[PDB]
């Protein structure tokens, strides 16, 4: 068995008590149903500025009846800090996604971004510190490598931020360590790189390509790349964070206090991912007759990026089983009925 | 001289400037400088960690003349309000409004984390809506953190190590973010250990040479944090305000940089405490007691010297103003402001 066969039998047997922010979010809610299937009494904060209501009653429609009756929902802000200390007491885990992500978000409103992901992120963190949780865990971003050329991307060599959300998501690293050296509290930070799966909304200005060429082809409307279309990503499904959540909350203090890269360590231009996302619509009767229309490219975007995922693998037994294609066919049928 | 030209310039062709925290140490220094030039001045302030007296102090100073080219808004950096308010018809911003302190920001983590990050980021996205001609903000030392290597140099840094120290930071993060994304230059000074006139001894959180020289001329205890060898670049504050001023009117070619300011020197805790003794003895304030050498200080850095070369070259810094210099200008301040 691989460390999170391991670490879910032990779940089931220990239950511990978890917080999840943004749990009525992509990943939040995801977190969550992998959570509650487990048989984990859980406590949600989320003030639906981005997450959604029906990603909450989705979770409940998936779980049993005694599973969601361990779940505990608060609305409320990580701006407050009254409503971190609220969330966070009596938890074991925290498990911290709530944040606004959107480096183009970032660009036209800096403020709200810098007061949601620094300002709530560190209410976050005195909260967790203050009730002496056991795990912290929190979303990083890959964006932390800014214009670093080096590839595959190693988690010790970074650049310079070049969005403010890449400030902010740099800044919960850099709180998170202070923490570590000022009063002893241990965090685990997760650099996602390009997540996707069920319930990463396709709707609103700043949707994912993935959920907003998905939704396009399903409508039969244009889709369009931003550049060349080599420009390649390491897309992560979603799966695999869930299993880098758990097995950073459940770390001994060797996992703790780290930084950890999670992805597949493969590379994805966005022409290859349209090819995909075509191919895996077919398999759902989804006809896409048009080609891509190429443009001019984006501002502030790396043209290559790829993970290394060693140190996951070594220090918290990492295995994601989620490839793209594989995590694609998994994920459209949940955009087919969706949107439909 | 670089600054000579500068204050020549400035007295023909009076510029409009913002200082914000214009009624803490820095500040005032600032605001009598550039009301002494004949320069027009607005302030922005809310007495979190500055005084009224210190304003008070700086009327006393200038022509009445002089005076009334300064107008004073009571009000938050936080608000972004206030600070679109301020940096209204504004060619030169000098932003000093922050809360300093590393111990205070591990008391109080948060706040100081709104202030300096927050507000700051206020301040900058106001600067840039206003169109300022320049916008020079107060960074610190702190930001070399951990990094071993003396003297320190701008491109080689650390880890920070304390909360505040993320906040400095975070300012330089900004301001070159906002240089890629939206083509805002800014300058940032890091500040080495300031000193001088109206930096409040009576506070809680009160730097090493206030807090000393008010003991000494009350005759208290002095404790020293550590075994005494702990070094600092302490700086004069006139030499801050000739890098404010320097860096305000420089090209596009010395903006968007971040300077060191301070003399490239080395100062031990033990002989500052003996330097503030022999300067006090100068004006008949005798002290016979000896230092008391207590633990060290949580996170605090053991040594800290800066390389002003490229401040030298890029914005003509040349300092006038050594410690012991800076000490025999100062300390009459002191007594006077104690008795
Ligand atoms: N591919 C990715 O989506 C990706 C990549 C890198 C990092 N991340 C990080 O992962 C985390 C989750 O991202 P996501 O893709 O699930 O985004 P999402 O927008 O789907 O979910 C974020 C959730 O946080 C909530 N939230 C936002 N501001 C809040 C606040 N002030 N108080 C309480 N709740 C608040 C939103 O309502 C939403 O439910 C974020 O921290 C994000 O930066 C995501
Ligand atoms: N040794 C030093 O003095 C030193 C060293 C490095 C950096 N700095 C930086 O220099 C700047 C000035 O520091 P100082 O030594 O004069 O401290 P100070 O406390 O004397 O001055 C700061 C001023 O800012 C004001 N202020 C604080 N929060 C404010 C807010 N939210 N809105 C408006 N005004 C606010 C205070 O009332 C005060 O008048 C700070 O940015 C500080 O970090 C100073
Ligand atoms: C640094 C980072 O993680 N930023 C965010 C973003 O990462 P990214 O900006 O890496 O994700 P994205 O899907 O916005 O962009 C990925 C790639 O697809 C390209 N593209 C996008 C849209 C389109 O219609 N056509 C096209 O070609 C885009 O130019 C880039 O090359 O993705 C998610 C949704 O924004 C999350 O919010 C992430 O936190
Ligand atoms: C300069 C720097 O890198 N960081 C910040 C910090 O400087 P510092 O923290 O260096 O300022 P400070 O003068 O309080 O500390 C200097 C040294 O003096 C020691 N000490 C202090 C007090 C005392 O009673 N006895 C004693 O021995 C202290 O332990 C340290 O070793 O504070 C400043 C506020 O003034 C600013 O916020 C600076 O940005
Ligand atoms: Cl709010
Ligand atoms: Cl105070
Ligand atoms: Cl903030």
């Amino acid at each position: 068995t691989n460390r999170f066969e391991t670490t879910c039998a032990q779940l089931r047997a220990q239950p511990q008590k978890w917080l999840v922010t943004g749990c009525a979010g992509f990943i939040g809610s995801n977190l969550l149903e992998t959570l509650l299937g487990l048989d984990q009494a859980v406590v949600g904060l989320d003030n639906f500025a981005t997450g959604h209501q029906h990603n909450l009653d989705e979770v409940r429609a998936a779980v049993t009846p005694e599973q969601w009756a361990r779940f505990t929902f608060i609305e409320g802000d990580i701006r407050d800090l009254a409503a971190c200390q609220r969330a966070v007491q009596g938890v074991d885990r925290v498990l911290h996604q709530a944040a606004l992500g959107s480096v183009p978000r970032s660009l036209k409103d800096p403020i709200t971004t810098n007061e949601v992901n620094i300002g709530g992120f560190l209410n976050m963190l005195v909260a967790a510190r203050d009730a002496q949780v056991q795990a912290f865990v929190y979303a990083a971003s890959s964006s932390t490598y800014g214009d670093h050329p080096d590839l595959p991307k190693v988690e010790e060599r970074i650049g310079n931020p070049l969005s403010p959300y890449a400030v902010t998501k740099y800044v919960n690293e850099l709180y998170a360590d202070v923490f570590a050296r000022s009063y002893g509290f241990s965090s685990v930070g997760l650099r996602y790189f390009n997540v996707f799966g069920k319930r990463q909304d396709p709707d609103g200005a700043y949707a994912a390509v993935i959920p907003k060429w998905t939704a396009a082809m399903i409508k039969g409307e244009d889709v369009v790349i931003n550049g060349d279309g080599q420009t390649s990503r390491d897309f992560c499904f979603v799966e695999n964070a869930v299993q880098a959540n758990l097995l950073a909350a459940m770390a001994a203090p060797e996992g703790a206090n780290q930084v950890y890269n999670v992805a597949y360590n493969a590379r994805t231009t966005l022409t290859e991912l349209f090819e995909h996302l075509r191919r895996t619509l077919a398999g759902q009767g989804v006809s896409y007759e048009k080609a891509p229309v190429y443009a001019e490219f984006r501002a502030g975007d790396v043209r290559h990026s790829q993970a290394d995922i060693g140190k996951a693998g070594k220090l918290l037994g990492y295995e994601p089983a989620y490839d793209i294609l594989r995590g694609l066919e998994a994920a459209m049928p949940w955009y087919t009925q969706f949107l439909r």
